[PDB]
């Protein structure tokens, strides 16, 4: 698999999924909401489509 990007306790703290810990900057369709990578790839959000929400910002 893939160890991670970024694996420190002193990173930036922003939407991070409560649920595995990554910074949430995908954009679930199907759910319309903020997802994470392992979300994206998990059965859950699985072939959903996601958008890179970029924090605050449109396009
Ligand atoms: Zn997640
Ligand atoms: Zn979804």
């Amino acid at each position: 698999g893939s160890s991670g990007s970024s694996g420190s306790p002193e990173g930036q703290k922003v939407d991070h999924c409560a649920r595995h810990g990554e910074k949430l900057l995908l954009f679930c369709q199907e759910d319309g909401k903020v997802i994470c990578w392992l979300c994206e790839r998990s059965q859950e959000h699985r072939g959903h489509h996601t958008f890179p929400t970029s924090g605050p910002s449109s396009g």
